[PDB]
């Protein structure tokens, strides 16, 4: 009976295996784009994947990532709101059913069709594990979709889903380009939170694109076609793997921009 988002084992149950879940901290949130204020001390931030060597895409029974080699100072996260040097380890994806929901930040309460989430370590703690277990050990740069115009950076993501239907799949995915997935802007909202999903570690510095993507309606379809089960067990389309926004208690969101 292990944690996910069906009618059972979804978000409103996470609590009873991880307390953390209502915790100080937790995310997403609701951005109130009237009530987070422009920090003019924010530094620009600074996106540097030309070096970056993905290796692999995985299903993990929750969404699908695309893994990257973390072993030495190549795609890194820097600036902003951040101290120090994050590097990238990961990208996925939540979304929903219909193109009316599946992003977990919302925006004045607008759920967009889909997130991205590029997951980056502080790498003074040496390893990803240890860097989970502080404050400040991760950088997760969100980014929005819409659903208009098809993004050509997404399609070889796209491609392989077929090859990776079920849990516990994964396939090559070398030479993929995360920066074909940027928007171009990258003004940002940015505040301290969690992990969305079990175990929800206090351990991440959000930084939210305002500017979302537009990919196809085809290309989030292919999504939609992954599963959660296993090879032979019932079908379960892989959908609405999103959890909901979370109070802001003592917290503020704080933009890059005027
Ligand atoms: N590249 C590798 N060698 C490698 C090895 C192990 C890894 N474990 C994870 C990983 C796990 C986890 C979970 C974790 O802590 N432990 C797991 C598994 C376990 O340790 O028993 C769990 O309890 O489910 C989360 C992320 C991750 C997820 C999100 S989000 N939006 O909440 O889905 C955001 C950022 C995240 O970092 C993970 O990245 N990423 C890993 C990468
Ligand atoms: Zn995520």
């Amino acid at each position: 009976h292990h944690w996910g988002y069906g009618k059972h084992n979804g978000p409103e149950h996470w609590h009873k295996d991880f307390p953390i879940a209502k915790g100080e901290r937790q995310s997403p949130v609701d951005i109130d784009t009237h009530t987070a204020k422009y920090d003019p001390s924010l530094k620009p931030l600074s996106v540097s994947y030309d070096q970056a060597t993905s290796l692999r895409i995985l299903n993990n029974g929750h969404a699908f990532n695309v893994e990257f080699d973390d072993s030495q100072d190549k795609a890194v996260l820097k600036g902003g709101p951040l101290d120090g040097t994050y590097r990238l380890i990961q990208f996925h994806f939540h979304w929903g059913s219909l193109d009316g929901q599946g992003s977990e930040h919302t925006v004045d309460k607008k759920k967009y069709a889909a997130e991205l989430h590029l997951v980056h370590w502080n790498t003074k703690y040496g390893d990803f594990g240890k860097a989970v277990q502080q404050p400040d050990g991760l950088a997760v740069l969100g980014i929005f979709l819409k659903v208009g115009s098809a993004k050509p950076g997404l399609q070889k993501v796209v491609d392989v889903l077929d090859s990776i239907k079920t849990k516990g799949k994964s396939a090559d995915f070398t030479n993929f380009d995360p920066r074909g997935l940027l928007p171009e802007s990258l003004d940002y909202w940015t505040y301290p939170g969690s992990l969305t999903t079990p175990p929800l570690l206090e351990c991440v510095t959000w930084i939210v694109l305002k500017e979302p993507i537009s990919v196809s309606s085809e290309q989030v379809l292919k999504f939609r076609k992954l599963n959660f089960n296993g090879e032979g067990e019932p079908e379960e389309l892989m959908v609405d793997n999103w959890r909901p926004a979370q109070p802001l208690k003592n917290r503020q969101i704080k933009a890059s921009f005027k």
